């Protein structure tokens, strides 16, 4: 139903929230739930461990079944497949890991996937252990999506410090 609610309203496109994408997913039932995913769609970690636990490991399932037969993505792409029991449907999306050496440039066209779909649920692209400057990642984000995108960021002092250098 895209009943997003308690974001603040960065822009008249981007919203952001300090919660965790996979209760935000619940509560909404939204059309479109991004994924922070890897090329070869394994779900283990992070944001992807999180969405993939909360669907009772369907998402790994049916994704493996679509690698197996599709190949890797590459960085910067994207995959819609099932949103399962979270959201109609999932949108994988490769940001760079600039932790292990790929290419910061590419999260502009991360991001660009994102304006394929009117609504959107979605974590900050290559924060966390992907190593991307956070606040970066917002601009990129504000830059480059122009339909409705619902950040969520599960740490309050992430999020905190996001607000306060948006509003500088
Ligand atoms: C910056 C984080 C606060 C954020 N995480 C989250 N952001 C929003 N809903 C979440 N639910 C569980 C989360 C989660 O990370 N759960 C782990 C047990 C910690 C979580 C985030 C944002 C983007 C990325 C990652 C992590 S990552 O997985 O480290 C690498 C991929 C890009």
């Amino acid at each position: 139903v895209n009943s997003f609610s308690g974001y603040l309203k960065l822009t008249d496109n981007v919203y952001i929230k300090n919660a965790d994408i996979v209760e935000e997913a619940k509560k909404v039932k939204p059309t479109v739930v991004v994924n922070a995913a890897n090329v070869y769609l394994k779900h283990g970690g992070g944001v992807a461990g999180a969405l993939n636990k909360a669907t009772n490991n369907a998402m790994q399932v049916e994704s493996d079944d679509y690698i197996a037969t599709n190949g890797p993505l590459k960085v910067g792409g994207s995959c819609v497949l099932s949103g399962h029991n979270l959201a109609k449907h999932c949108l994988h999306v490769v940001g760079p890991n600039v932790n292990k050496g790929e290419d910061i440039q590419l999260l502009k066209s991360a991001y660009e996937n994102f304006n394929q779909h009117e609504v959107l649920l979605a974590p900050l692209l290559s924060a966390g252990i992907f190593g991307a400057d956070p606040i970066h990642s917002l601009r990129v984000c504000v830059d480059t999506v122009r339909t409705n995108v619902y950040l969520a960021v599960f740490d309050k002092n992430l999020y905190d410090k996001l607000v306060s250098s948006f509003l500088e």
